[PDB]
C-alpha cells in the first residue's frame, strides 16, 4: 500500500507539518484519503 503516510487526519497545515517534520524529517506532505500523506 503506502509507507510515508501519517495516521493524522489532515485538516490543518501546522497539525500535519509538526508531525511530518518531526516524524519523517522535512515538512512536505499532502492530505490524501482525509489523512496527511508525507512524500518526498
Amino acid at each position: 500500500w503506502c509507507s510515508t503516510c501519517l495516521d493524522l487526519a489532515c485538516g490543518a497545515s501546522r497539525e500535519c507539518y509538526d508531525p511530518c517534520f518531526k516524524a519523517f524529517g522535512r515538512a512536505h506532505g499532502k492530505c490524501m484519503n482525509n489523512k496527511c500523506r508525507c512524500y518526498t
